[PDB]
């Protein structure tokens, strides 16, 4: 059976989270620009594809993806000046999780986890969170529990980052739009990836601050952060199975049987 | 190339961008009976974008995947298990931030294509608000064009042909022959016609009462029954649907 | 003694409610032709909530004046002089503000009497917010009934007595016979007759369009012909409606 | 022809605007007014004067508000009471915007709001801050506002002599006292039962304000002072003090 | 030890914390004249509520530094160079934040001391906004007292001796002798009373007008000249406020 | 003359206003056993006035709470003391200082951030005011926006703070840096005889709501303070004004 509540009828997911202790899981994306390579939806696609795998080894439902996420900025995403990136505005992703996470709860549901895909969405959605445990604790409910997560982060291992950065990781923040990314959509999705296209600059570096009006100047023209020319589908596929099993051992532990 | 916004690079779509047509599917996750998967609301108004858009040459935006609150007079009523709705300030603002970075790229052309009952005034309100923002910086060559894809369907020869028992209204086609039918059509699997439960139209007095009240509503969520549902009635629905959409579209937004 | 509680003593209301049914007309400020006044949408709920409370023993309070923005399909367009709307949080703001106050006064019903066709959909996010946070307080015996009063002229007889050429749909019925009606027989200085344009019943294709375009409305702002319109009609359309509505809320809000 | 904007037709009121038409906007509440008196005082005499201003300089009077601010125990007995159905902060000051808003959208470019409730006035002003701020971005910046409380005209020492013989007690502790009863009684006499008014010394409080509000610290009835004196006389002295004075200002500030 | 909790560890803030009073001041950066500093309404309430603090053993939070706009016939006016003010929901949503803060951290004793005289109303509102919250939460034992520490300066023979000539008025004490002379007796470094202009008590007709006119208010932004201000009036001034709050305090949270 | 925007009166504070507005953004958090709860205020704000002393600039009056501290970088705002904002209050309080300093004729702000938390919530607020500028057709405000312990990053000066190795500002909550720059500048509020010695935090690649007290040391610090000293304070002091006052004079140069 799918693992997605959208493809579930109302009386399977009842159910479902009538057996207790059903995991529900939440990808959050964003539409962003993501270099001359590649499509923008890929903070969608990722960690949805993330949540899928995950929620069939655990036996968990993932719901469908927020498809929007916060404004791009300069130093992680290259800037929200960029064409085609489509960004909310802070209260109303907060706001989208907040209702959600109210939803869930009325249905009977204490157990969920947030997947981010998107480097800007994190505090945003640990608001919602707040804002939401907050009214769930004035009705008298106090054992919803969330999990949340940027999928990225469990890529941990130092073997597997010297596989990916031979020459030395330089930060989740400048990784847009590079190697990591890539190579996932390469071993996922290869028909939205154009190598070929890819611009080898070197990767960006900038100041100890940040400057508004966002200055288009101190981004690489692609929109990229760092290149994805060593990008590959064996790459995708260590970084899929680290992230998954990562992922999926932490969430066994958080959310017992 | 494709037709999603999603699937361009940002270059693609650029050089696409104010002649271009965006369109937005909005939909929901509802309970839609037995028989039926919950996601309806985002699979047939995006699948009626997609085919529009392949024969106008319109761009596709990501869809939004919640709504507003299950109505029970239309809907069976937001105290099912599954419908995830949004409070309507956050649809709203959703809405206004989507238009607000449209216009930021260029783009003075957008089709909101509602495929939820409840999505309506919440849609119109995040239009007004987002065009009254644009207005503060002069612009006002931003144009939108909103609607709920079922109001297509209005040939009487078409209603006819659907309907030769009789058309019941489009705010008790919820899980009934309009979507099921669509949804045989488009994804047969999302859809098991032998759990339709093939109960009578329902009605309702000329008021709302809340808190909700579940025994007004029929126990499946449906508000009338699929049983005659066929994937030829899907068809033709989807036919008249994407024909008649594009023709409105090319109407609003000569090329 | 007065149905209205803006016009009792605090004690008297506390008297009351300590024993009962509340009322709430819900209007606009908006255009209604070259024939009528613009507080029509107010005019007409209150007294039908005025005739229907001294028959169950209700009380009515103060009506929002101010109602959301006027739509075109359905009121010929918020661009019209005169017409002045709410923005969609504002309106439900105020209806959750007063069912909080309400509920403080130990009052637990409530009857929401809608006279513009565009507030349904903010009374009803209002309704839904305010119960939200009765409940955080472990209150869930405040019961809501939210009905536009035109809903309960359902009588086909009626209906035929009313239109003879054919049902037009409440949207379209903005400062047309059912309403202009009602204001002869209640109101006749406040409506000029001889000033009505009598344009055929407006027409729209199945879609919306923004920023609202004056030319697909008739230049009189109605949508419908009030040429037909007499006190007699509205006689009997006022009996309906206060006979249906008095029933309903007896059944809802049984002694 | 009515002064009221409600009760002229679309046609009417566009050849009016057509910026040179003073708007009034009543501002009242629901609110609790002792024993004898109704809930809707604060909608009625400010709507009263503004349509008898109107009438003299030739302006209009918008639907008044007829919900307003929390009562405030110093000035109006506390939110506490049954009856008084009050708003939050944000959504007062959400429609003065809208409708200032909406106004603008019209053409009209004046506008007078006459506040007759005591708690109401920061919530106006900030509801003008908003709306002016937007027109602003507009590039409108010769829309005028003119706020005031009807009340604060009344400060002839003869007039105040005969409303308060032991003194001014202040417009705050005035709630349901001689003045507005005094004007109820020469305007809507069968809203009051002047025989149910509860003679009590008025009301004093210390230099601080308590929350939750505590009932004890106001009197019983509701009222912050007696309107045992009140007489449909002194309302109609009132009555031509306020209109008068008001009219003037009026002309003074938005000139034909 | 000292009073105020950004001093204090969270070890020795949690001992001392639910029969502990807390001091909240409420000021804002505004314009007071060619002669005085412009954050005056921070540190006169800080300085009050530091010397009531060390004789009724309270704590003092860090003050607001921002407020609401400043009036002109109260303040001169939002539009000079200096100022920096807050919107009302901002101001509000802060004070709401901090108590529902301070109620989880156990706190149930709290005193706003507003030191700039458009607060107010907007503190009311937070500190509404906030209960309300708690009460949900099951929470009704946290007792709120606001103040502005000038409304305690009203003995007769206090007046008398400040004010020898005649009291003009809270409303107009921006800037003037009041103010200036706590000023003189605190921070004198930050006054210079050579630069003093010395106007007349500013006057104005009863009502207000918007967008604000400059015309109404004294070049210098002063509403009463500062000229007589001294030291030792401030120093009375400081004596009877510490003292008359200190009173209130014990009255209202005794030990 | 005071670099302070509340010393001046609103004469002076006109007359200056090419001038660089500085505004400081803490918190009132707890800070471990042995220092107080508004560090996150004193130390941007010592910082601040320095620099603005340097380069000519002007302070407004701090931002004194922040936003809610979270567990991996703060122990968590189930702490006592700790006093957060929402997010929405923290962005509009930035918001509407940036329209009023705009309408002003100011259009140079630096925000010197000094909690972890704040970040995001300033940039929105950034992000609002700027949309509202651009309505009046306004494209010359300009705003910096750092945390000022992002400008401790030479290798050499990272040695000499910590030659046993750095440990990552995410988990320097309480520990080394601020402690030693409190020793320097303001010492009574200090007492290391009070640092528990606790070996660094550490957390797993998530988060976890409602905040567990169990994942967070006891004391609230994240790391120990136990080597912080006024050497190294003076030191960290000297880094950040010269890096800032550099930073500022090549955004908004003469
Ligand atoms: C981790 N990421 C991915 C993304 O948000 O595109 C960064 N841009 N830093
Ligand atoms: C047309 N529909 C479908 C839907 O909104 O889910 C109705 N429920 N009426
Ligand atoms: C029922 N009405 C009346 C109105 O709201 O004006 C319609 N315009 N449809
Ligand atoms: C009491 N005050 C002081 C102030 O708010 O600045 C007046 N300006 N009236
Ligand atoms: C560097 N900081 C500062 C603070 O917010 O205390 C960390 N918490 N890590
Ligand atoms: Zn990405
Ligand atoms: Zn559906
Ligand atoms: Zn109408
Ligand atoms: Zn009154
Ligand atoms: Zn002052
Ligand atoms: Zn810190």
């Amino acid at each position: 059976k799918s693992v997605f509540v959208g493809e579930l009828t109302w009386k399977e997911y009842e159910a479902r989270v009538a057996a207790g202790d059903c995991v529900l899981m939440l990808p959050v994306g964003a539409l962003e620009q993501h270099g001359h390579h590649m499509c923008m939806n890929v903070d969608v696609l990722l960690p949805t594809a993330v949540c899928k795998r995950v929620a069939e080894r655990i036996g968990a439902l993932v719901m469908p993806g927020l498809q929007y996420g916060y404004k791009s900025q300069q130093k992680s995403g290259g800037g929200n000046h960029f064409p085609g990136t489509t960004s909310l505005d802070g209260a109303t992703l907060t706001g989208t999780v907040q209702d959600i996470i109210r939803e869930l709860a009325r249905h009977g549901a204490r157990r969920l986890v947030l997947m981010n895909g998107h480097y800007q969405n994190s505090m945003f959605i640990v608001e919602g969170i707040d804002l939401a445990l907050r009214e769930l604790r004035y009705a008298g409910i106090q054992d919803f529990k969330v999990v949340v997560l940027s999928y990225w982060d469990f890529v941990k291992d130092p073997a597997v980052i010297q596989q990916l950065y031979p020459e030395g990781f330089l930060g989740w923040d400048i990784e847009h739009g590079g190697v990591f990314e890539t190579s996932l959509m390469l071993a996922l999705y290869p028909d939205l990836v154009d190598l070929d296209r890819v611009v080898d600059h070197p990767p960006a570096t900038f100041p100890p601050y940040d400057v508004f009006p966002v200055d288009p100047a101190r981004t690489p023209a692609p929109g990229t952060l760092s290149s994805a020319k060593t990008a590959s589908r064996e790459k995708g596929e260590l970084i899929l199975e680290v992230c998954v099993q990562g992922i999926a051992d932490a969430i066994r532990e958080e959310f017992p049987p």
